């Protein structure tokens, strides 16, 4: 099945098999990693950036297109966190729209 939350191991793309108060408790802790994890991602970027400009203006570090592997995987990682972030925010959407666990 398709739809058979084929999902990559800690990667959970659910969260529903928990009541949405005990949810979003984890979604909220969840976009922490997330986030604090990307923070350093993104800051990873930007010094590969920055280190590629050295390697390019000072050949003295070494070859800047080994370092294209480098931003490569570092700006995937970036879109794989922060799209983990847009996922557990949707959820969100959801679960702080109904806070309520139905009638009484």
């Amino acid at each position: 099945g398709p739809l058979g939350s084929h999902m990559k191991g800690p990667a959970l793309e659910d969260f529903s098999h928990l009541p949405p108060e005990q949810r979003r408790k984890r979604l909220q802790q969840r976009i922490d990693e997330l986030s604090r994890e990307l923070q350093k991602e993104m800051d990873q970027k930007d010094a590969l950036n920055k280190m590629k400009d050295v390697y390019e203006k000072n050949p003295q570090m070494g070859d800047p297109s080994s370092l294209h592997p480098k931003i490569a995987e570092t700006t995937s990682n970036i879109e794989r966190l922060r799209m983990e972030i847009h996922k557990n925010e949707a959820w969100l959407s959801e679960v702080e729209g109904k806070v309520s666990q139905r009638s009484e």
